[PDB]
């Protein structure tokens, strides 16, 4: 389960992170790409459950071939899904803090 | 266990939350977002955030849920601003790295 829990956090801040750069007034296609790259690339490393990786894999080939203050709604998304992704990992860790502790 | 069972409750509400999230970003990323759905949406993260910052017992997972309300909040706040196909692609992918995740810790669990 863990590793299926990190490879999961990983891709979902990296499609937050395009979200990010898509949701700003001048989307930096070079990042984009850049993060895209990333996805793709933890991904595949993931995809060696292999199903739902593979399906995540058809459903981002997918976002991609659709990819297209503004700058202020950016920032605030990118604020409030760094805190939520942190809170799930502070709690995350108070379990393996309890596993170990048993 | 039952130190264990708080930390669960409190990955619930994260993923509640970021579930709520991406239903905005559905929303707003279509050709014409609906206000009242989007406004729906806006009520339903602010009650299951509340009744969160209401139950959640660890101390420190208090704290951070004051951080989202905040941040919640600029959303909000930032939101009036503001083809449907990368939305309905987006849809997908999120529902399907959620519940992907969501198995392997109620899998631990």
């Amino acid at each position: 389960h863990y590793a299926t829990i990190e490879v999961s956090q990983q891709l979902r801040q990296l499609l937050g992170d395009q979200l990010v750069i898509l949701l700003r007034e001048t989307p930096d296609g070079q990042a984009l790409e850049r993060s895209q790259n990333d996805f793709r690339r933890v991904l595949e490393q993931g995809r060696a459950e292999q199903a739902a990786l593979d399906g995540v894999r058809d459903a981002y080939l997918q976002l991609q071939a659709h990819t297209p203050d503004n700058d202020g709604f950016s920032e605030a998304f990118n604020g409030l899904r760094l805190r939520l992704q942190d809170l799930q990992q502070l709690a995350l860790a108070g379990i393996s803090e309890a596993e170990t502790s048993a």
